[PDB]
C-alpha cells in the first residue's frame, strides 16, 4: 500500500545528520486527525550519489525483519523519484541514550543486561544479511517500551562484498571515531568485528548511564590531553589504542561486564567475539543475576 505525500501532516522535527533530516508526521488520509504517527526520513540537499545511498538505506531497512530493528513502513514518492520519503514506525520513548541519561540509576544492572541481549541479537541478525551497521551507539538505539530496544539509523549501513569479510570507505564523511575500530581508523575498514568493537563501547556507555564526563569522546580526549585537534586527535587515539590504552572500567559495573567490553575491543580483529556468543553470554550473567 502506497503513502500520499498530502496526508502527511507536519507534527515535529525529530533530528537531522548524513545529509537527511527526519520528522514526526502523522499519516492522515481520513483528514480527521486519527492517523498513525511516523518518523519520516527525506534528503535535505538531493544530489545524484545520496539518491543512490538513501535507495539503498531504503532496501537494507525494508529486507530487515527482528524485533529488535526499527520497522520499515514504506516510501511516499508523490514529490517524484527524485524526492522519495522513507516511513517508518515512530518510537514515542526516543533514543536509549536520552531515555537511560532521564532514568538514570532507576533502571538496574538486570534491566541494562536485558537491552545488551537485544542489541546482540539484533547485530547478530544484521550480521546474517552480511550488511554492517558502522555506527552502533546508544544514540542510535530507541526505545519501543521499557522491556524493548530497537537499532535504527540505518544510513552507514554497508553490504559486505560477496568475496571480502570487510568494506573500505574510500572517502569518509563525519565519523564518530570514539566508537572506532583501530583497523577503521587507520585503513577505513568496517565489518561484523569492528560493529563488535562499537557494541563494547555501547555496553560502557550503558554502565557509565550516560555520565557527560564519562563519555568515550570525554574520556579519550583525557587520555591523549584536551590540547589535541583536529586530526592530531585521530593521530593520537590511533597510537593510544595501539599500546592498550581503553575505556576505564564504570563506576560499579560488574567485573565480568567489564571484561565482555575489554573482549570486544581487541586490536586482532580475529579474536573479537561474535554477536551470537555475546547474546549467549549476557543471558547467562542476567540468568544468574
Ligand atoms: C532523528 C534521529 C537523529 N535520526 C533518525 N531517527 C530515525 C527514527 C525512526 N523512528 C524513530 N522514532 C523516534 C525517534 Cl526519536 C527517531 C526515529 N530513523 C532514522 C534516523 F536517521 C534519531 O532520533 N536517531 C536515533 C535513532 F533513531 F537512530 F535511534
Amino acid at each position: 500500500t502506497q503513502f500520499e505525500e498530502r496526508h502527511l501532516k507536519f507534527l515535529q522535527q525529530l533530528g537531522k545528520g548524513n545529509f537527511g533530516s527526519v520528522e514526526m508526521c502523522r499519516y492522515d488520509p481520513l483528514q480527521d486527525n486519527t492517523g498513525e504517527v511516523v518518523a519520516v526520513k527525506k534528503l535535505q540537499h538531493s544530489t545524484e550519489e545520496h539518491l543512490r545511498d538513501f535507495e539503498r538505506e531504503i532496501e537494507i531497512l525494508k529486507s530487515l525483519q527482528h524485533d529488535n530493528i526499527v520497522k520499515y513502513k514504506g516510501v511516499c514518492y508523490s514529490a517524484g523519484r527524485r524526492n522519495l520519503k522513507l516511513i517508518m514506525e515512530y518510537l514515542p520513548y526516543g533514543s536509549l541514550r536520552d531515555y537511560l541519561q532521564k532514568h538514570k540509576e532507576r533502571i538496574d544492572h538486570i534491566k541494562l543486561l536485558q537491552y545488551t541481549s537485544q542489541i546482540c541479537k539484533g547485530m547478530e541478525y544484521l550480521g546474517t544479511k552480511r550488511y554492517i551497521h558502522r555506527d552502533l551507539a546508544t544514540r542510535n538505539i530507541l526505545v519501543e517500551n521499557e522491556n524493548r530496544v530497537k537499532i535504527g539509523d540505518f544510513g552507514l549501513t554497508k553490504v559486505l562484498p560477496q568475496d571480502k569479510e570487510y568494506y573500505k570507505v574510500k572517502e569518509p564523511g563525519e565519523s564518530p571515531i570514539f566508537w572506532y575500530a583501530p583497523e577503521s581508523l587507520t585503513e577505513s575498514k568496517f565489518s561484523v568485528a569492528s560493529d563488535v568493537w562499537s557494541f563494547g563501547v555501547v555496553l560502557y556507555e550503558l554502565f557509565t548511564y550516560i555520565e557527560k564526563s564519562k563519555s568515550p569522546p570525554a574520556e579519550f580526549m583525557r587520555m591523549i590531553g584536551n590540547d589535541k585537534q583536529g586530526q592530531m586527535i585521530v593521530f593520537h587515539l590511533i597510537e593510544l589504542l595501539k599500546n592498550n590504552g581503553r575505556l576505564p572500567r564504570p563506576d560499579g559495573c560488574p567485573d565480568e561486564i567489564y571484561m565482555i567490553m575489554t573482549e570486544c575491543w581487541n586490536n586482532n580483529v580475529n579474536q573479537r567475539p561474535s554477536f551470537r556468543d555475546l547474546a549467549l553470554r549476557v543471558d547467562q550473567i542476567r540468568d544468574n543475576m
